[PDB]
């Protein structure tokens, strides 16, 4: 009767994003609950909705406790995020996959020197074609930018033929194609 919690190197925040027109955007936005050991995460990963039975227009956000899910937070406002694009078809076969070790990535602190410049993950599930992101706090920094996305790439199994682009979120706030800063 003996239950051992194994801690995590950061407290985590899960969030919730609902599909409702009438309403703005950040009424929509929802804290489901927090974690900071790998026990209490499966919990909560368990008794949630997989990320292929969203309504369309929902989100699931991931981001450390204190970082709100929204570009005009303070440790995002200057950062950006990795996007990753799937097809129809991606879903039933990698979004959740991807999606769980998106999760694992992140709380597992798996960026090395840059793990600190790491903030959070979205998925969106969307008609048009679901996505999936993880967001840094600096679209400035070189080094942490491109590492953090080399490894994610990795970690998440995406073949070579395909290219991942990072892209600035004050530059996709502002969007009148977004550019990327920078590609793996
Ligand atoms: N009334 C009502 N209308 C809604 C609602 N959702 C969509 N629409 C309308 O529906 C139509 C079709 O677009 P859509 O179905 O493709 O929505 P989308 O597919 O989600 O596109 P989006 O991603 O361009 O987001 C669209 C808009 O959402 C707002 N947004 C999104 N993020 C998340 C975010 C964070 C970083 C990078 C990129 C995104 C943030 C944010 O962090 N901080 C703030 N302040 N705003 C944020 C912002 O305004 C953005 O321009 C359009 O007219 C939509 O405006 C809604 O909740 N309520």
């Amino acid at each position: 009767e003996h239950y051992i919690k194994h801690p995590l190197q950061n407290r985590w925040a899960l969030w919730f994003f609902k599909n409702d027109k009438s309403k703005t955007w950040q009424a929509n936005l929802r804290l489901i609950s927090k974690f900071d050991t790998v026990e209490d995460f499966w919990a909560l990963y368990n008794h949630i909705q997989l990320s292929s039975n969203l309504m369309p227009g929902c989100d699931y956000s991931l981001f450390k406790d204190g970082i709100e899910p929204m570009w005009e937070d303070e440790k995002n406002k200057r950062g950006g995020r990795w996007l990753i694009t799937l097809n129809k078809q991606q879903r039933r076969s990698d979004l959740d996959r991807f999606w769980l070790e998106t999760l694992l990535c992140l709380i597992g602190e798996s960026f090395d020197d840059y793990s600190d410049d790491v903030c959070g993950a979205v998925v969106n599930v969307r008609a048009k074609g679901d996505k999936i992101a993880i967001w840094t706090t600096e679209c400035e920094n070189r080094d942490a930018v491109t590492h953090i996305g080399r490894v994610y790439k990795e970690r998440l199994g995406l073949p070579p033929k395909i290219v991942i682009g990072y892209q600035s979120h004050a530059d996709t706030a502002t969007k009148s194609t977004t550019k990327n800063r920078f590609v793996v």
